[PDB]
């Protein structure tokens, strides 16, 4: 199975999940810095990222390691609070610069190209306080943001994601409040921060667009969380309706406003809208564009960016009662098929790439498509010979082909969540994504590979399977 000759093999990291120095050189405090120092059993163990695998100290760890595998692309973000302890321009700290320049510098001096993302669920603890995602004043700051980085990075950085699984943050951040900062709006507080984060990412576009585009001519996106989505019931209408507004719910909600005309799915205002009347709310849920608004967003993509790890069984659950949630809104349920192995959410089951890539194919005119994660995690504590988890990137390997070959995909890059174990958020350093082995408990956080790194080198190197 040969792959296109130029295609993109990459891994991929998050700054909060690997860096640590989380207070080094006058770093700011991110919402995750606040959150995970609280405690109280909300992250595995009470863990942290104060250290992680210590790449704001041991970059030339990581080079090494990218060279290894011999990557073609490097996903990594950028620290907000980082770069800008505030979250505003009024004060830069330099030594932030210094350290992302480095491994620019360093990526581009051994062929590898940087894929960057600006925001990657870190928000400055400043921005938080003053609203975070909820609040219109999050706009500006997000777009000023990444002007600053296009300004400092966008003479070598080419390939940018603004904001890292918008879909996610809205739920995990302010739906769920499972993530930081860490308050449940069931029904409510998704719906509000996925308004804003829309209008900022369609913001830093235009920002990218007038400002930097024709002098840095690179691209912009931002990177979506897909789960592919089946009828529990393959004979069920219902069934087959509510998979598919499933899809719509995740993934379309984003992706419909930003690449086909600024606007939400018309099932997904019109079940809120429903919802919302029968509960006795005078308006939506679901925010409203203006005109001049959906004019602003549509269109404010250049590829599309996603992100893939498992598939789920969908069925039809009619909302009876009237209850506030989002799974309520779109009248679902979901849960896996039996048959399926898993570690923890992450069910294997490669080919839900496959009827993804296609989907994104068929609903997004024929974009191209990177794939800015994919993974499979290993419980801690963890083979170093992890010929199962391989058999898995194996298995998606084929499917990814197969969407090329196939279905003739325009699928340029395969970015693996992750190069490094990291800290996985609430799970901590219990799942461990890396190609390469991190032990947290030694201070040198020692990198050692994975048998799937040798394995991956060598499907780099082959430019395919066989
Ligand atoms: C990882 C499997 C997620 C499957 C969600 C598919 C349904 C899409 C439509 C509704 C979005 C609501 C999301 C709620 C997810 C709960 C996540 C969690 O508890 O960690
Ligand atoms: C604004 C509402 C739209 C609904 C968008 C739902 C997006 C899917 C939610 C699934 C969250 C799964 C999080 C996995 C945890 C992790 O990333 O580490
Ligand atoms: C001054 C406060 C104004 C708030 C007015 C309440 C707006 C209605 C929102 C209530 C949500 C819960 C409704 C009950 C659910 C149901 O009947 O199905
Ligand atoms: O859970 C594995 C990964 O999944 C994605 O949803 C997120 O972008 C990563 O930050 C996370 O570590």
């Amino acid at each position: 199975m040969a792959f296109p000759a130029g295609f993109g093999w990459a891994a991929a990291t998050a700054a909060y999940q690997v860096e640590g120095g989380w207070d080094a050189d006058g770093k700011g405090p991110c919402v995750w810095d606040t959150f995970t120092h609280q405690g109280g059993e909300r992250v595995f163990k009470n863990q942290t990222g104060d250290v992680a695998c210590g790449s704001y100290t041991l970059w030339e760890e990581d080079l090494k390691c990218i060279k290894q595998l011999g990557l073609t692309h490097y996903r990594f973000s950028l620290s907000w609070s980082r770069l800008l302890p505030d979250g505003t321009t009024g004060f830069i700290n330099q030594k932030g610069i210094d350290y992302y320049n480095k491994i620019i510098d360093d990526l581009l001096k051994n062929g590898v190209t940087p894929i960057v993302t600006l925001y990657h669920f870190d928000l400055p603890q400043t921005l938080e306080d003053q609203g975070g995602w909820l609040s219109e004043a999050i706009i500006e700051s997000f777009d000023k943001y990444a002007q600053f980085c296009f300004s400092t990075f966008g003479d070598r950085v080419k390939q940018w994601i603004t904001i890292n699984e918008a879909n996610v943050l809205s739920v995990m951040s302010y739906d769920l409040g499972m993530f930081p900062p860490g308050i449940p709006h069931f029904g409510t507080g998704g719906y509000q921060a996925a308004h804003n984060l829309i209008k900022a990412h369609a913001r830093s576009w235009h920002s990218y667009d007038s400002l930097f585009r024709k002098k840095q001519k690179g691209m912009v996106s931002l990177s979506l969380f897909a789960v592919w989505l089946e009828p529990a019931d393959p004979n069920s209408v219902s069934d087959q309706e509510a998979a598919k507004r499933a899809i719509t719910f995740h993934l379309d909600l984003f992706a419909k406003p930003i690449f086909i005309d600024g606007d939400y799915p018309e099932v997904v205002k019109s079940q809120i809208a429903s919802m919302s009347q029968k509960q006795g709310y005078p308006s939506s849920r679901l925010p409203e564009f203006t005109e001049e608004e959906k004019k602003m967003i549509k269109g404010t993509a250049d590829f599309f960016a996603v992100q893939y790890y498992t598939t789920r069984l969908i069925k039809y659950q009619e909302n009876k009662k009237g209850e506030l949630g989002i799974l309520q809104d779109a009248e679902i349920e979901f849960f896996p098929d039996p048959s399926w192995k898993n570690v923890d959410w992450i069910y294997v089951v490669p080919w839900g790439v496959c009827k993804l890539l296609k989907y994104i194919k068929d609903t997004y005119n024929n974009p191209v498509i990177y794939i800015t994660e994919n993974g499979f995690p290993q419980s801690d504590p963890a083979p170093l010979d992890d010929t199962q988890r391989w058999e898995y990137f194996r298995q998606t390997f084929q499917e990814l082909f197969k969407a090329i070959q196939l279905d003739k995909v325009n699928l340029q890059v395969y970015c693996a969540w992750s190069l490094l174990d990291n800290f996985e958020w609430n799970q901590g350093y219990s799942s461990r994504f890396g190609l390469f082995h991190v032990d947290f408990e030694d201070p040198a956080r020692p990198r050692v590979p994975y048998t799937s790194a040798k394995e991956y080198a060598k499907i780099i190197r082959n430019n395919g399977l066989e």
